[PDB]
């Protein structure tokens, strides 16, 4: 049958598999392959030309509605990007993961297996020059353009994944199309981007399957907010999207559709939902009179007529006009000698019955140009929000205008410091009254916000000094101000002492200071190490920063600083591993980082938690040696939720204090094996260098400008 | 809280994670680190000295029975190697995986967490010079040696793993210490080495917990047989092992022992089974739930076990741990053993149902009788069996390192003869390939034969491979999958070439059939690539030798016979699992990643090397021409697939429009267009710019498989 996994035997076993994913890139792509360079070779217009032809090239295994695949591709592209959550930046269209389980078999992605299959020929034709990820979004753009609407822009650069992202927790439910995440609409469990397991954002029929538009609006507003969209963007996206195509529900899905892709027979070759006798959502009908043309049909139909809920031919909730003025005003999608009546979903009526969405819809209807621009910009934002800063956007269709949601960075209008200035500045920093701990902590506070999921955060920009980061509890505002003030004076003095047009950013000084401190700690232990350093980081201002959007990067747990927000729901070590994944760390790198860090001591509020050493600020393997010493016995700290005491097994002496973050490295079976290596007699030099390599890696995660 | 795995949503989803494990090595060890070289720097004698010293250096957190940890360490080493299965060669001590879940938390490994912990100081002291895997076995040897019994030998070389082997299926049970693998004793589901989930071999109390000695012997015999041991070896091992130590069951473990390691509190730091009364209490120690020593002198090698077992009558009873155990019917042995911890107390010997089984079983009894009559014979058999037990998963002699490796090579090591001649050079290699290609052998024949030779290798216990050319010997020469008659013809032609090459040499150069089989396969592949317009040169290294029947334990190779073969699209009409699942299972033994397996099969189908020369999966109108036709045609939506009528494994590729039968295939071929991840790989190779990449990736995988057993070149 199949081996039983350890997680099956022990549900609470640390989920290290998410870090293992950072230890290797599955798939056949060569390590030295550069997608950006390959995409640069692509003739984008040629791909777009082929996509446009495909729009009206119906394939017999999935006949195009109205003879135009446009709407289907738009839904496909929207769903690809629609799984994004601002909480951890996971989900999204960047890896084209809609192609892998579980996403490929989610109920909401029914028949998109066919949409993706239609693009196979074009994918094969251009090969590595265009990823599935880039292609699916481009397909959506061409669909929109071919139907009479100009897009705001397009960027390539999304590298294809070859498996699912194991780190994404899609929710607590054990069944698709069920919800155990909200009791009241608009009160969805934190950290989730949808209101139902297996859906993109919300239930099209209404919350809990009840056709209550006002209530639906509350889940619509919250889920979209959790996907970085406000009221105008949300209304424009829904109305813009539903200006095209139709919903499919000729009959009930539960009884007429075969198994989803992952559960379908091998002969179906990746396809699923085989019709036993089109049925997709189970809801049936077009929103507008001309489903393949951009116009004001959706907004006018919604606002100018009265709608009432009913059960459609698929047994699902949908709305019909009270009058018969729109009766059979739409041509059937396939039967040339037949017609249909427009329909509205509960989620569409929501935009009309919610007072705030209604104001936006009224404004859009009165001025089509405003409706258009809002949709154009929101579609661009939707499909590029997980791609990171402007440097990563590739191709001839990238707009000249950089949007605030890209977390743009100013240009460094000055010459960068050379090897001589660098060494100079490093001594100047170590010459200041700043301690090794202050420098390391500050460099970490700056770089640690980066998350590889949507490429946001990092030391470039020195946003640590701006709102909201400068005031985050974890960053110890008052302590932080002291360090930045000192580094700022060093920057000022240096920039003034220059005459050759050279300047240094505060962003670089923070990282350089961190490097200098680590090299010092290593020196204190008898090791001579040179940490790679590359200048070029710039100082972003508040004008390059959407402050509220950065709250999403605020940590509840920080291993390096041994900070644990006394409010977390999951065990601290689980959040630690979750966070480590965003920094692209393997279990070994995480171990080396935390262990090495504890010998230096850079804890929040300067606690001694996990600092198992008699010589702080001295990079050694003391953390592991003392952690593994059986002469010490550990016990939970009295009246504490995360702290432990390390007592001498014999004399009873309280030798150390620690958190679960520290102790997991001596408890988890795999982490302990790594700890034993670093805690060995002739392994300190290795630990020092592995710590240095990981430190350097994190400091450079957001350096897309150097790629 | 944690993400739900795809396996949870779809229990039947292909387990590609076992191949992903081959795509990288977790842990902090550098890729260029060579353990063999590091182990050579080790002062083995120095380590053994510290081990012997540790034996009698009792730690208070886990007091040593009778003041000697020896017996505990023997059990530890025995259990480490005891998980081995001949079926797939998985399990065993080579990776020291007893340290990782699920094995580290099996009920049968209770308190071995304490045993391994005692070795930590020594492990840290020598660092990379000695692996946990080598150390645990060495600890067992030193324990035995320190207690009056010299060992047959010892070899280092076991590289530590940093995680469990995800490919090992330990059984159907969903609960430890429960069995759903056998109705009648001795009829255990094939493929499993134990009779109960979470146990090394069998239930110490007897089958299904019933104290039935005769029934127990049936499972003991079958489980040990599946671990490569016969009657004599089995009785020698059990009798030899139980000559030392005691069983612990001061009270019921079910209510007096804390959670196993994986479920234990973080402050336990890797340990588990916390005793309610305290692990410090030697007299309250609980492990199996069974209590008492086997002999009067638990820390001394002697005939105590065999004598107590045979010379007295034993009867069933419930011990203080609430488990079945046997006591002397008389009182001649009453309080004949000193208490393991109380200086002023005595204890009475006990026997397990499994021990009594050796006396009740007619055949086991005969062996035990002979052992009792010949103490020297008992020692001889136990010494060799202990050596075999602890080294059976290390592969051929070339891999055994250290000064304690016996000069004598054992048959179970699958020994190889030395090549008494100079190996062929660049010129000869070139001449031989042309000669082979000049013969009347086709590309398909050459490729098929080279695969039949190399594909038997399995990285689990490192048995098999093309070195030795055992393909030409029993039992492989007659394996159905190898098409005996067809094979004979190819080998005859290759042997004729070997003959003319060897006879034409004026120097001391000769070539082995083993090398010619691989050389011919390489030549055929290069030829197929050339037919496609690609000039490739496959890496080749001579040196393989031709092993004889004297170097081969024929019956033992039966375990390497495949039920499925992807390269040859062979599917035995008996398999229980879907063919693609066996395919992946087998790919893992060859250390392949999902991408390598895909390139291999896809590329292979353009060559066409199928069993019985069928056209299954051969999606190309130009066989023996290495291209990406397989992927291009498999992915073409113009083709629709369906199960073949009245067929157990065949499927038909029909023209969606005309209905014409374009191709025929098996699940081995179609899984690459069905599974979400494999399909992503197929799409890459099936693209207009990837044929060259496919060719080179195919070549790299072919070359990799051909060289898997070349330990002689390491
Ligand atoms: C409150 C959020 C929304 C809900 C609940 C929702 C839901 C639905 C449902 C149930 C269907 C029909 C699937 C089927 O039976 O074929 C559909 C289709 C469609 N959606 Fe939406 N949607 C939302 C937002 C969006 C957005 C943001 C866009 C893109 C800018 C878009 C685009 C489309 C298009 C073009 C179709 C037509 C597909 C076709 O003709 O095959 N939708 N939607
Ligand atoms: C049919 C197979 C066997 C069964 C069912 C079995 C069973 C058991 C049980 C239940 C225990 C006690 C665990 C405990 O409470 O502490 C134990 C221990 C022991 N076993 Fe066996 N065993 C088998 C074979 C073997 C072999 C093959 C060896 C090694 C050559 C070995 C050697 C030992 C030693 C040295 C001890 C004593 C550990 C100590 O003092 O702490 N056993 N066994
Ligand atoms: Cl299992
Ligand atoms: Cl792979
Ligand atoms: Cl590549
Ligand atoms: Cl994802
Ligand atoms: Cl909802
Ligand atoms: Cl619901
Ligand atoms: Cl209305
Ligand atoms: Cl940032
Ligand atoms: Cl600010
Ligand atoms: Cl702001
Ligand atoms: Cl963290
Ligand atoms: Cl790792
Ligand atoms: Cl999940
Ligand atoms: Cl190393
Ligand atoms: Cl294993
Ligand atoms: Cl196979």
């Amino acid at each position: 049958k199949r081996p039983k996994s350890n997680q099956d035997w022990w549900p609470s076993k640390l989920n290290l598999e998410i870090l293992d994913q950072n230890a290797r890139d599955v798939g056949p792509v060569e390590d030295d392959f550069d997608y950006a360079e390959e995409f640069q070779k692509l003739d984008l217009e040629a791909v777009k030309s082929d996509l446009e032809e495909l729009m009206t090239s119906s394939q017999d295994w999935w006949p195009a509605d109205y003879g135009h695949y446009g709407p289907l591709f738009i839904r496909m592209a929207w769903h690809s990007a629609g799984t994004y959550r601002t909480a951890d930046g996971r989900g999204g269209a960047a890896g084209g993961r809609q192609r892998f389980a579980p996403i490929n078999s989610w109920p909401d992605n029914a028949n998109l297996d066919k949409a993706r299959r239609l693009l196979l020929p074009i994918k094969q034709k251009y090969g590595q020059k265009i990823s599935w990820a880039d292609l699916m979004i481009l397909a959506g753009n061409v669909a929109i353009e071919s139907m009479g609407f100009k897009t705001f822009g397009y960027a390539g650069g999304r590298e294809d994944a070859f498996e699912e992202d194991k780190a994404v927790n899609w929710g607590p439910e054990d069944e698709f199309e069920t919800q155990e995440r909200f009791d009241e609409p608009g009160e969805i469990q934190e950290g989730l981007g949808a209101s139902v397991m297996g859906l993109i954002y919300v239930n099209p029929e209404g919350p809990d399957g009840n056709p209550d538009p006002e209530a639906s609006a509350k889940n619509i507003r919250q889920t979209f907010d959790r996907m970085a969209m406000n009221d105008k963007e949300t209304a424009a996206l829904i109305a813009g999207g539903h200006t095209f195509g139709k919903v499919h529900g000729a009959d009930d899905p539960e009884e007429n559709l075969g198994p989803e892709p992952e559960a379908a027979p091998i002969e179906q070759q990746g396809l699923g939902w085989q019709n036993k006798n089109m049925i997709t959502s189970g809801i049936e009908g077009p929103w507008t009179q001309s489903p393949t043309e951009w116009d004001m049909g959706y907004i006018n139909n919604l606002l100018d007529y009265e709608w009432e809920p009913e059960k459609g031919p698929g047994g699902a909730w949908q709305w019909a006009p009270k009058s018969e003025e729109l009766k059979n005003s739409v041509p059937d999608a396939h039967d040339p000698d037949e017609k249909q009546t427009p329909m509205m979903l509960t989620t569409d009526i929501a935009l009309k019955r919610d007072p705030d969405y209604r104001e936006v819809m009224e404004t859009f209807q009165e001025n089509p140009m405003e409706f258009g621009m809002n949709f154009a910009k929101a579609w661009y934002k939707l499909t590029h929000r997980d791609m990171g800063p402007p440097e990563r956007f590739l191709g001839p269709e990238v707009p000249d205008e950089e949007m605030i949601w890209q977390d743009p960075l100013p240009d460094a209008d000055y010459d960068l410091i050379g090897d001589e200035e660098i060494a100079e500045l490093k001594e100047e920093i170590l010459d200041s009254d700043l301690s090794v701990s202050q420098l390391v902590k500050t460099a970490w506070a700056s770089a640690s916000t980066y998350r590889d999921s949507d490429k946001r955060g990092g030391a470039n920009g020195a946003r640590l000094r701006l709102e909201p980061q400068k005031n985050w509890e974890v960053n110890e505002p008052e302590q932080l101000e002291t360090v930045l003030g000192t580094l700022e004076n060093i920057q000022t003095e240096f920039n003034d002492s220059r005459s050759d047009g050279t300047q240094v950013s505060l962003a670089d000084l923070i990282v350089l200071g961190g490097n200098a401190a680590v090299e010092q700690a290593a020196a204190n232990a008898g090791y001579d190490v040179e940490i790679p350093f590359e200048p070029g980081r710039v100082d972003a201002g508040p004008e390059h920063t959407d402050a509220p959007s950065f709250d999403a990067l605020k940590p509840k747990v920080d291993g390096v600083r041994n900070y644990i927000q006394d409010d977390i729901t999951r065990p601290a070590e689980e959040v630690l591993v979750d966070n480590a994944d965003l920094l692209n760390l393997t279990a070994s790198e995480l171990t080396a980082l935390i262990g090495g860090m504890r010998s230096i001591g850079a804890n929040y509020q300067d606690t001694d938690l996990g600092v198992f050493t008699d010589e702080p600020e001295t990079l050694t393997n003391d953390f592991f040696v003392n952690l593994l010493d059986m002469g010490t016995e550990w016990e939970p700290a009295a009246d504490s939720e995360h702290r432990y005491k390390g007592l001498d097994r014999d004399t009873g002496e309280v030798k150390w204090e620690a958190t679960r973050i520290d102790l997991i490295f001596g408890s988890n079976d795999r982490l302990r094996a790594i700890s034993e290596v670093y805690g060995s007699a002739d392994a300190e030099k290795k630990l020092v260098h592995d710590f240095v390599d990981t430190w350097s890696k994190v400091m450079k995660l957001d350096r897309f400008d150097l790629e």
